[PDB]
Formats: C-alpha cells, structure tokens, sequence
C-alpha cells in the first residue's frame, strides 16, 4: 500500500532535516529555527493525524472504536494543516521584505523577529482552529456524518477556508508576483537560481493544497459520492504535502544535502 509509503516519507524527511538544524553549527540562524518549527509541525501531521487517516482507510471509512477520538483528530489535521500553509505563508512575506529591502530587512533581523513571527503564526492557527473542540464534542453530529468522521459544519467550512487557503492564498500570489518582480527589475544566476526556486515551490503548494480545497467548498456551495470520492484522494494528495516541504525548502543547501547523507 503506497500510504504507509507516504507516512514513512513524512516521518523520516521531517526528522531528517531536525537532525540537520539542530547538529550543524552553520546551519543555527533564524531562518533555520522557523524551517525548524515548519518541520515540526509537519511531523506532527504525519505522525498524529495521517496513520489514524490511513486506518480509517483500512475499515472502510468505518471509525475504530473510541468515538471521543474524532473531534480531536479533526482539531488536529485541522490545527497542523492550518499552520503549515501560514507558515510557508510567513516564508514568502519574509523573502519579499528580504529581497526588496535587503539592507533594511538585515538591520531589523533578529532573533526577536522570528520568535515574533513564530508566535504570530501559530496564534493565528489557534484562533482559527478554536471552535473545533469547544462545538464538535459539544454536538456530535457537528463531527459525525453516515458513520464517518468528518466535520459537517457548513458555515465553518466556508469562512474558515476563507482565511486558510483563500486569503493566505491571495497574500502567497500577491507576494510572489512582487518578488519576480523585485528578482528581475554575475550576480543574475543567484536570483535566477532564486527565482527559479520560489516558482517551484508556490507552484508545487498551490497544486498539491488547492485541489482539496476546491472541492471542499465546491461540496459545501453546491455529486455527492463524486465529490467524497475525490475528497478521499485529495485529502492524502494535501498530506503528501509534508512529505515535499522539507525536501524542497532544504536539499537546495549543500549543508542539507551532506547532513542528509551522514
Ligand atoms: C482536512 N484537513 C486537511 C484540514 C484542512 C483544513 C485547514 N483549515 C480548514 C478549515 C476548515 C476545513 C478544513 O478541512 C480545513
């Protein structure tokens, strides 16, 4: 089965490049402790919340027998998913301001700065991951629908996408068109090289993350088994995801690439 491949690959990956940030002396700035916590929460995805996914794969979308398990399994997916996307959110506005205002942007850098940013990130995760806990056990049908755990709040599912991946998408777009444009208007191989890298990456996290989230609201706005089916495979198409974030925001350091291999 190509899912235990997938929690193996998360597993390992974000454990490798922990190793990496926390063996390497040059390796210790404050851009690495923020890949750091990206890594950590990545982790904490694939660990917590894809093996309890990839079980209820195994019984047929049928729930293992501890019913309390859900509502706090959907507030995990929910809280670790939210704060990956702002933090790769977080990454794309801090390479902008480094890119078009470098000076600057090195007089402000501290380490206060990245515990700032750390904390903001994670406290706009909580706040909108919040209700998840405080209605899903309140009401269980809230978490619960024809016997499978999902969350089949309406409202919720609309406006909380809205300031998940659609918002932070909107910044993420706006954000890169202003640093191609920065990057471009001896030293043109670094920021094509640079360039190069941020449109692999925005491109690989809008079509590993939109997919899922289209068809969530489009099963909301608007079939049915269609729609659940595709749900079921896109889903894991969005987990893959923290299985490709180490990899494509480290290998391209040849300090990653000889800590991976040691
Ligand atoms: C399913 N899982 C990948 C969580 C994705 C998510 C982030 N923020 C949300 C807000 C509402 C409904 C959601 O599925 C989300």
């Amino acid at each position: 089965l190509l899912t235990a491949v997938v929690i193996i690959l998360t597993i390992a990956g974000n454990i490798l490049v922990i190793m990496a940030v926390s063996l390497e002396k040059k390796l210790q700035n404050a851009t690495n402790y923020f890949l750091m916590s990206l890594a950590i929460a990545d982790m904490l995805l694939g660990f917590l919340v894809m093996p309890v996914s990839m079980l209820t794969i195994l019984y047929g979308y049928r729930w293992p027998l501890p019913s309390k398990l859900c509502a706090v399994w959907i507030y995990l997916d929910v809280l670790f998913s939210t704060a990956s996307i702002m933090h790769l959110c977080a990454i794309s506005l801090d390479r902008y301001v480094a890119i078009q205002n470098p000076i600057h942007h090195s007089r402000f850098n501290s380490r206060t700065k990245a515990f700032l940013k750390i904390i903001a990130v994670w406290t706009i995760s909580v706040g909108i991951s919040m209700p998840i806990p405080v209605f899903g056990l309140q009401d269980d049908s809230k978490v619960f629908k024809e016997g499978s755990c999902l969350l089949a709040d309406d409202n919720f599912v609309l406006i909380g996408s809205f300031v998940s991946f659609f918002i932070p998408l909107t910044i993420m777009v706006i954000t890169y068109f202003l640093t191609i444009k920065s990057l471009q208007k001896q030293s043109i191989s670094n920021e094509q090289k640079a360039c190069k890298v941020l449109g692999i990456v925005f491109f690989l996290f809008v079509v590993m993350w939109c997919p899922f989230f289209i068809t969530n609201i489009m099963a909301v706005i608007c079939n049915e088994d269609v729609i659940g089916a595709l749900l079921n495979v896109f889903v894991w198409i969005g987990y893959l995801s923290s299985a490709v974030n180490p990899l494509v925001y480290t290998l391209f350091n040849k300090t990653y690439r000889s800590a991976f291999s040691r």
